[PDB]
């Protein structure tokens, strides 16, 4: 009852926006990224210009398929690591079908969008809490 | 329909077999994150020769061991995983472990008979 109202709310209403929101710069390190995931709690960052707008996205998950090369990558740059652009849903999006799309496509958060300006980010948490 | 999936226990869902994440106690973290990326549930238990949770790994715990900056490449999955771990009984209703993985901050829970360990069940399993 509860958790089908929630699914019916726009994502606009229940994202993660202002400082709760995970990005770092072009020109972050890994470790720079690493600390930014931690902090915001949602197990990734964005990357984005100094206008917000997307340029990649990095998870926890990317940093164990990067980490499966012989190097050293401790002083690594974000830039040479992330995901190229993101998966994105607009703010008027149904929390119903932002969980369909993350189920579908197998990711637990997804960046909130105008085009490439990034307003907010979902987690899969964020759909079954409240 | 979702009043339906939420009320069916874990056990007709989760993943048995084969598709459980596991090492050794002697396993390379290496060997772990191999694991990890092979059986695609972001996490790996670690169990002893009679399937018995000794502890697990997860992406986030990586992230955790890396950005300490110690050279973890030669690293042994004994001294990084997690000892214990948050499990459930295959009789939970998907709804009670939805809400314990909400309650946790995780995204996927072993499903254990007290430490021998029975399967796995991620977020994504419970929602479709
Ligand atoms: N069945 C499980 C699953 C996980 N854990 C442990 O619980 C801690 C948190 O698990 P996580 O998967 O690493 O949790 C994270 C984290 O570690 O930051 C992952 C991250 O991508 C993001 O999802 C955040 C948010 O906090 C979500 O609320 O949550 C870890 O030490 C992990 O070993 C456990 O004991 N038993
Ligand atoms: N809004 C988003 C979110 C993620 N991604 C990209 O989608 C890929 C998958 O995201 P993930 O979070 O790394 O997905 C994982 C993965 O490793 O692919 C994490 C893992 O802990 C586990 O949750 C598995 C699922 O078990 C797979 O079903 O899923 C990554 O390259 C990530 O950069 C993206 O482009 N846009």
């Amino acid at each position: 009852g509860a958790l089908g109202r929630k699914l019916l709310l726009r994502v606009n209403d229940i994202m993660h926006t202002g400082d709760e929101i995970p990005h770092v710069g072009l020109q972050a390190t890994l470790r720079d990224a690493l600390l930014e995931i931690t902090r915001k709690n949602l197990g990734m960052t964005a990357i984005c210009d100094d206008d917000m707008n997307i340029i990649g996205i990095f998870t926890d998950g990317d940093l164990r398929r990067v980490f499966d090369t012989g190097v050293d990558m401790r002083d690594a740059s974000i830039a040479d690591v992330m995901t190229r652009g993101g998966i994105r849903i607009r703010p008027g999006t149904l929390a119903v079908d932002a969980l369909n799309l993350m189920q579908s496509r197998h990711i637990t958060c997804v960046l909130v969008a105008d085009g490439d300006h990034l307003l907010g980010v979902v987690h899969m948490h964020d759909l079954l809490r409240a």
